[PDB]
């Protein structure tokens, strides 16, 4: 596909096509300038590391369909993707650093040994998969002639988090190979062994968007921190620090779970600044306080349903020191830092 | 410090801590790309004046600490810090346009009689300041060795304008050299001579979350303009113009007052254009208000809490035509327009 | 013609051929990357004020057939090519800085009044000639039914000056138009009135390369200056002024012939900068003479043939102080200064 | 290896030596510049498809031992260097479009299944070699326990082709391996069937500096036409055309054969444009001879000793119209077209 | 001085001479665009560490008057000029990083401490260097009243070496000024203390160009080595291998006088590569012969004349192993490595 074409496919189709056509094109820095009715428009703004003509194309032939959200496929490594390429609209660029079978000047010859994405979706997918050392397949339909986990109920569609699609709900189930054999998953037990059964995802909300999503989280935004601790007998598990956070010194205490992040936006505005921006599990934050005027520079902050954190922390007999719990979260191991007076979660 | 080992710092901590490390990186236009996990990040994005490479390496080593407002040290015409680096985030650059004792390529071999700031906080600060010819020399704490003069109670912490620090009220005091010798402050009198006590400061409000910070500027807010004006015997200060703006013309007549456009912008929306962008006591704006379709190329205006503004207006006995008068404003002169019949601050 | 179209084209065949065919690409700064053989080689350069995509389309499209030197075209007034593109390769770009029916992203919707350049080798350029406003016309036979003028023996064939095309002399005659009808050219005369016959042609020869083109010229070079003056009677012309050069002062003086600078060469190292480079009839250097450390700033310098520059001296009755001559060359008038004492080409 | 060490490195030994040390750097655009001795200097020109900042690292860790000429590789073939990396002098960049075990930033995860040229002068490149599936090994010595195959006695050292290294003969023997198995070399036969015995290999010169090698070439350059015609009983080969070209038309003829064009520059300047500058077996060029004014597009050139070429023509029985011979040079079979009238090397 | 005015004089004057005018122009990367006669031509490429429109502006304004070859300063350690700008046309920049006086963009506010140039040609010049703290100043004729030190018989005119400005000799007068007391200079005795007259000067020839200067160099080309070393009884000086150079090993043996390696390329081709490229007293290459194909990475090199090197040899009663001789050259202290068989210049 010739840079012409893209363009054509990109401004009246909003992606790549197939079809034929040509608008006449010019390239400037990232700015990539189409002549549209005899008038100079631009279409795309290259903040990716590849040439911006390059850049234009793998954008157009980004996948418009609902797909699991990339902090998933990060947390499995996932090296490249067969036969299609996934948008990062945090990130603002292309998910993996290489293509296969979707760009000529990206693709790579050789990808035996790297970790592959294949999508059921793609013709010739599961076949692909099938024949891969080290690959992860997903299917929106579990496939009963092979070992799958589900994922949580949510995708990334055209960078919006989305619960259902066409009104449904989201489903996603995967299946992974590891140097030529399938992984073979069961209903119960730690998807690692000790270094977490695989069922803890997080929530992928926006703190400008925020929602309760049960009871609990409903309460925790509109009851008083007494209020709340009491109604859910949490007494001993220092919510006023590691989910309320404190804002009594220069730097900010606690403040890890992204709900604390959201109650406190009630009253007082916090600023965050993220020096690695892309869809992950765990984020890790230079936070300030506007009324208080705290702040810290590295506080890490997990987007779990409140539900699900007081359910790990009860889990947890605090009556051991500085421990290093590993709670299984989006399919991927996280320690988490726990003094008999803290858990916050450590940097990855 | 490197590339690689700068990158490798803001990755991990936010900013530089001078912890060793490296993250392959790659340097395209004014993109910085890291190389994290197999996988390719734009972590900056320079539009600074300086190369990328270095561009990156001043952003990783600004002050994370809170300081004042660099409104002020413009209006003290600092030129250069003295081994730190200030961030200006409305500006999205550095501060100053040179350096000293903090990046080996941008660092001026020579600084003996430019304005330099030292910061109590930098060990070395206060000798090097005292030999200095010109400069000044903050702190947190009032020194009685010291000739000091304090400034507001707000500061800059990481672009975000707070009130307190660790939810304690901020406070700094400032110490100035010129040509070798200390400038002496005392309780009384006027900053500068005729050509304003350095008292009077700008409130460091935005229009997008102006708040009310007294009861004259609540009731400005709430109550109509007949209402307000008698409450407060502001018969001849002719607010209905300079203050609340007049838009029934094709050019806006008054509005030098930021709470005015806050005002005005609770009924019709107000679209602002500002040519140069950094913290400054006085803006100079190109301001359309929708609803009516007025305008103005060249609009001054200064946030001063309205109670300021008042007792500034009633100090005058406006009974001279075209006045020139003289308001000290965040350490600086600045002169404003007085016709008996309009009070504009005036473009300097 | 698509960008990976237009880069296969000049890989294969040198230049735009209008095959079919696709080479993947990137475009990075001024460089054009082709992939081949899964190797990545740049293939062109961009030194053109065009955006770098759409200055490889007008390098292929570059026209490689034999054509009159571009000096020509600049001293007629060309704007633009209808149908066609010619490069320059001194200037290192396209000549014209518009194009007519050659490429889609720089095509000019209108060129009524512009002076257009018809070459009678491309189909329909007589007819589209016949019906402009302004321009020329030019063909390498000599057409009965048109009034037209023959310009020198040379011609510009991918960037080479050559006086012969398949071992056989080089022919162009030229017609133009202005504001609707044809200039018509007889046998004598002067081809513009006071302020010439339009025969004198430059040579267009370079310093590295320079040859003697006659017995002349052949003297000029091998016998010393005594000699030569008075084998030619060349008493008072002062040949050692404007010919020969002199250079025992801090500024050179005279040395406004190219085959002067030839013959300095000889024993002494000319080191010439130019700062307009394209092909013109008069230059205009700055040049340092290596072994006297003499030098000038603006000294202009023409290429015509000793033989040419003697017989128009000797046609001046030097006899009157501050003249002006007008002399014809490359059919424009340029104005020579004549003191009683130097005969320089002026600055135009 | 971070940009400061290695400009570091390429300032104070020419290439990366791994030594410690940092010299401040800007990157600016294409530009590396240095501080040095609070001077900056550009030590730099990226005409790479890399980043900056990556492209002098590359060339800063370029081989500056003698190797096989890149033309061989290219007929060989190759993907990528193992350990080290080839700088291409004639194209101004790296040779491969990909690293391995060079550079954190492009090095490539997986190379299983591309073609690798392994250098026995590295530690464990033998090993590396034998446990390929693809690629090719070369040393200096000949290794009984491989069958290998003797390359031509030149190698490209820091960019010139040198005969000799260290005043002796240059040697270098190649190993294969294609599909996990290892190529076996017999003394006789042709290296690929019908669709030849890999000993003809091109000699390497340079037009601006040509040298006879043999009594012949000598001839070829000094006795005219008829006469070397003649002595070497040369009759129906048609020299005249295939090697000494034809510049009486529009289009040269022939022209195919290196010292051919060497000859013609004695009496006529040749110009020549390459599209696509890399050392290869044959070039295509776009050729203009200033004497003539005759031209060609697309001429296939190339240079082999005169005397192999003439074994080549005198061992066919050119007795069959339309042929399509077969000759295996620099180990890779390449098409020369046949018309009992011509015999030119077609574009590959 | 605007852009378009420091183009308009560029074009018309090749430099600014301060004259009024305009000219449409561009600013493209590293281009600068002038629309001269409606067509777009570049007339500048930024190689600076400079914005383009600032670089153009400054080469514009280069100094086009004769001075003393960058060499000398950078061995004075020159850190800004005063109100004039050098340009290095070896560099293709400008000689310092700073300018002062000269352009608003580039000037420096502070010059105290520096290093300062101070040309007598400019006006003012000599009073600002007899106040200036640190400096040097030069003039073309003696000044009785200042104590210096006359430099060699070359100059720098437009990037061109010459022994003679005007066709009479270069004659340039130092004057020197460290830590606010003029350095007083004596006809005998050494220039710097143990760690030397400063008469010896390199003689800044070119290897295209070099020439002998003496009846000795005269014989070194002509003669044989035996024949040449017995003529000037060099017995146990070891020229064979220091001046001569050794080709028969992998790395080249000696080969650290210019004039020696002038002497090669009359047999071989010696390609040489330089990193840091300006003018320099000593200089470090990257050599490679083509006849023996030998070479070595840093190769440092002096172009002394050979009469000169002689009489350094001669003054050395080499009878201690590792020695460390002092040489001053062009005013600046080098170390020669001497062990009892070697003779070569360090990198310093």
């Amino acid at each position: 596909s010739s840079l012409e074409n893209v363009v054509y496919n990109l401004v009246n189709a909003g992606h790549f096509d197939g079809r034929a056509g040509e608008l006449p094109c010019a390239v400037i820095g990232e700015k990539v300038i189409a002549k549209i009715q005899n008038e100079d428009v631009v279409v795309f703004k290259n903040n990716t590391p590849f040439p911006t003509n390059v850049a234009v194309e793998l954008f157009a032939k980004r996948s418009i369909r609902p797909h699991p959200e990339l902090k998933l496929f990060r947390n499995l490594n996932i090296d490249v993707c067969w036969s299609h390429v996934l948008w990062d609209y945090a990130k603002d660029s292309v998910f993996c650093s290489s293509t296969y079978k979707v760009c000529k000047y990206t693709d790579l010859q050789c990808i035996e040994s790297l970790n592959v994405l294949f999508d059921g979706r793609d013709n010739g997918a599961l076949e692909a998969f099938k024949k891969c050392r080290n690959g992860v397949y997903i299917n929106t339909t579990k496939i009963k002639s092979l070992s799958m986990i589900k994922g949580p109920q949510r995708a990334d569609l055209n960078g919006v988090v989305v619960e259902k699609v066409g009104d449904s709900d989201v489903e996603f189930w995967f299946a992974v190979r590891k140097d030529g054999d399938d992984v073979i998953f069961s209903r119960t037990g730690s998807l690692e062994p000790s270094h977490a059964r695989g069922t803890i995802f997080t929530q992928s909300r926006l703190l400008s968007s925020f929602t309760p999503r049960s009871e609990m989280e409903k309460d925790f935004m509109d009851l008083d921190d007494d209020v709340f601790i009491a109604k859910y007998s949490l007494q001993d598990y220092a919510f006023e620090h590691v989910v309320y956070g404190s804002f009594n010194q220069k730097i900010i205490g606690g403040l890890h779970l992204l709900i604390g992040l959201a109650r406190r936006q009630q009253k007082s505005n916090l600023v965050i600044q993220e020096f690695v921006t892309y869809d992950s599990s765990i984020h890790s934050y230079l936070i300030t306080d506007e009324n208080s005027g705290s702040s810290k520079s590295v506080c890490t902050v997990i987007d779990l349903l409140l539900d699900d954190f007081v359910d790990i922390v009860k889990s947890l007999n605090l009556k051991c020191v500085s421990k290093v719990v590993n709670v299984n979260v989006d399919f991927k191991d996280f320690q988490f830092m726990l003094w008999c007076n803290e858990e916050k979660v450590m940097t990855f």
